[PDB]
């Protein structure tokens, strides 16, 4: 009847203690925690964006402001409010404001398609108000009373799902305040810290870095657009703002270890990468800890949005220079599993999907269908039924050091990673084949890093880049499009 009824009691003991997992954490809830901060040190930097500075005591003031707009449009607690997601201080006081209105904030990229925002906005439920007005400068006024409700939404946050359904990932506050409440004890998050934001808002590393940063008195320092695109830049940029904290998703930190290998580098006060996206191998994590000078570690995590940014976490060995690096073991109150197409529990070794459990999993999605495809409920271990997230990832659980460890192995479906964003080619080759002119076309993955199509038709490259940008993201528009006579 159970998913371990196959397994021997050596087999079935391994799953057991990889998933021992449960951590108390103390401490109010997690908002709470944010505003004893902006009590105990109202005069610390909050965060650094591409505008300026804001204290503590000036963040939590324009986002009074904000909660306080918002109640007098008529927008209840449990509502969802959209926020623009930029690299200025706006946004965080938007962000901020929405929480403490006892609502959820989904991030949307002011660049991105209209189409795409609508629906965005449609699916999430969501007010469009400060996305139409500057957040930053609304009318002074305190916080307005609004009771606490356990378990709150904190975020919708979309992601790619399948061509044509976009996935709202829907995540409550236990699950926010399990993870920052990690980040902030496995990292040794301190006030004097600064967190550096790669990620936009709009993608949920950010969570990582924003709520520990504010959840301790340390500064969220933004990465600005400028120097992400040039690594060797990003890389003088992390010691020019004595950044301790970093989040970087693979292939990005791919670029960084070339970027320092062409020029090493010095970074005395990086205490931590939090990296992961794709799989990667001590041959290069060897390579970087000896061209980067720094006190820096790499914990490598896995985890899908819909299980709170991170489920798994491994502590990268610099002395070790071939093989895969594993993804690890569960987050404090994650419990992961290996199971077979019909649903049985894997042994040790052998690769199965990745389910998951515990303390980080979404609410669901906004939609109905996709929340009964994904969330399921199972008796993995005799008297243990669990809530089940379906990842589509495998794994196989694995010795490694004197522990085990899951192993990533790929997925089971074609869904593929550019410069580190998820990507269905097929949405590129409907997008490019949809304007006029263009008679056909096929995008190719070049790296990793590269999206080249070949197009026949009679449309410049440039004009077809215009076009592409009017219906793509930005970072789904092909880095070449050239133009062929036949494919
Ligand atoms: N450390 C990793 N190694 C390999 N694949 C990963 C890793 N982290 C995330 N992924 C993949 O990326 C998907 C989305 O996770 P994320 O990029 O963290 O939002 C996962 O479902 C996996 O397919
Ligand atoms: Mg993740």
């Amino acid at each position: 009847v159970t998913a371990d009824a196959a397994l021997e009691p050596d087999e079935r003991a391994a799953w057991l203690a990889y998933n021992d997992t449960a951590e108390d954490f103390p401490g109010p809830h997690l908002l709470a925690r944010l505003d004893a901060v902006a009590r105990e040190h109202p005069d610390r930097p909050a965060v650094h964006a591409v505008d300026g500075v804001w204290t503590y005591r000036e963040l939590h003031r324009r986002a009074d402001a904000v909660a306080a707009f918002l109640a007098a449009r008529g927008v209840r607690p449990g509502s969802v409010v959209a926020i623009a997601a930029t690299r200025a201080l706006a946004p965080y006081a938007a962000l901020l404001g929405v929480l403490k209105a006892g609502c959820a904030y989904v991030p949307v990229n002011p660049d991105d398609p209209a189409d795409r925002v609508a629906f965005v906005l449609a699916d999430a439920g969501a007010t469009p108000l400060l996305l139409d007005t500057d957040p930053a400068s609304l009318p002074a006024a305190p916080a307005p009373d609004v009771p606490h409700e356990p378990d709150r939404v904190c975020y919708v946050i979309y992601t790619s799902g399948s061509t044509g359904r976009p996935k709202g990932v829907v995540m409550a506050e236990r699950a926010v305040d399990n993870l920052t409440h990690w980040v902030v004890r496995r990292h040794d998050v301190r006030p004097d810290d600064r967190l550096g934001q790669t990620a936009p808002l709009t993608f949920d590393p950010s969570v990582q870095q924003v709520f520990p940063a504010w959840a301790t008195g340390a500064c969220l320092v933004t990465v600005p657009d400028d120097v992400q695109r040039d690594p060797a830049a990003f890389l003088d940029w992390l010691r020019a703002e004595r950044v301790t904290h970093l989040d970087l998703v693979t292939s990005h930190w791919v670029h960084l270890l070339n970027a320092a290998e062409a020029r090493p580098a010095e970074l005395p006060d990086l205490r931590w990468i939090i990296i992961g996206g794709e799989t990667y191998y001590y041959h290069q994590t060897h390579r970087w800890h000896r061209v980067v000078s720094s006190p820096a570690r790499l914990n490598t995590i896995y985890g899908p949005t819909e299980a709170a940014v991170n489920a798994t976490e491994h502590l990268t060995e610099p002395d070790l220079d071939h093989g895969q690096v594993p993804i690890g073991v569960p987050l404090p109150n994650y419990r992961l599993y290996a199971l077979d197409d019909d649903g049985r529990l894997c042994p040790p070794g052998i690769t199965g999907e990745i389910h998951i459990a515990g303390a980080g999993l979404a609410r669901g999605y906004r939609s109905a269908e996709a929340t009964a495809k994904a969330f399921h409920e199972l008796e993995v271990h005799s008297g243990r039924t669990e809530r089940l997230y379906r990842t589509g990832d495998l794994a196989r659980l694995v010795r490694h050091a004197d522990r085990w460890a899951l192993e990533f192995q790929g997925r089971v479906d074609s869904q593929v990673k550019i410069s580190g964003y998820r990507v269905e080619l097929e949405e590129v080759d409907a997008a490019v084949k949809a304007v006029p002119g263009v008679r056909d076309a096929a995008v190719v993955v070049r790296g990793a890093e590269q999206l080249v199509c070949c197009y026949v038709g009679d449309v410049p490259p440039d004009r077809l880049r215009s076009r592409l940008t009017e219906r793509l993201p930005a970072y789904l528009v092909p880095h070449l499009l050239v133009p062929v006579e036949a494919l």
